[PDB]
């Protein structure tokens, strides 16, 4: 698709057999989810954002679906605001900007 | 242009004279700059992300010159750790996200 800017960027995911909406940021290097329950070991990150830090649980190999395409690779956990698919998830779906 | 995400999106911004460093963010509504002087009214807004809320400055009706290409629009300034051009003018320049 070509998603203009009007509106949010939001889509739909598919993570754990659940569905959860996430707006795709390319601001974001990473991709940071609200607290919910992943397989397997955590490592620690303290991330910054425009408000100061948060600590989060990072998960690595995490199968996840974005608008329909399906990715692999490393999800952050923890208090964010919003769902954030960043950078490392939006080069695995194949996503540029254009203008 | 098209702009892949192996790296963050950052491009040339002239705003008020100066030149800066911005980021392409389509996870931001507004677009927010780190403290600098805008000529004309003011008003004060609480904006909130990751890490909680920053108290910024509603400018209103700035012309902004975004890696090349003229806008105008509202312009938040304040305690941003990074530059970010949100969508309210990567709408005005055309920007979509593909893939
Ligand atoms: C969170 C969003 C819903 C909204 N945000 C826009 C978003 O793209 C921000 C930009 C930013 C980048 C770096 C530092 C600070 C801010 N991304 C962000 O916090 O990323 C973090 C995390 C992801 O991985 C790494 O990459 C960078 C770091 C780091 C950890 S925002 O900036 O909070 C914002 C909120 C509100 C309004 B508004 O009301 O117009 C406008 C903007
Ligand atoms: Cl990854
Ligand atoms: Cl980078
Ligand atoms: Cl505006
Ligand atoms: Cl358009
Ligand atoms: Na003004």
């Amino acid at each position: 698709p070509q998603i203009t800017l009007w509106k949010r960027p939001l889509v739909t995911i598919k993570i754990g057999g659940q569905l959860k909406e996430a707006l795709l940021d390319t601001g974001a290097d990473d991709t940071v989810i609200e607290e919910m329950s992943l397989p397997g070991r955590w490592k620690p990150k303290m991330i910054g954002g425009i408000g100061g830090f948060i600590k989060v649980r990072q998960y690595d190999q995490i199968i996840i679906e974005i608008a329909g395409h399906k990715a692999i690779g490393t999800v952050l956990v923890g208090p964010t605001p919003v769902n954030i698919i960043g950078r490392n998830l939006l080069t695995q779906i194949g996503a540029t900007l254009n203008f």
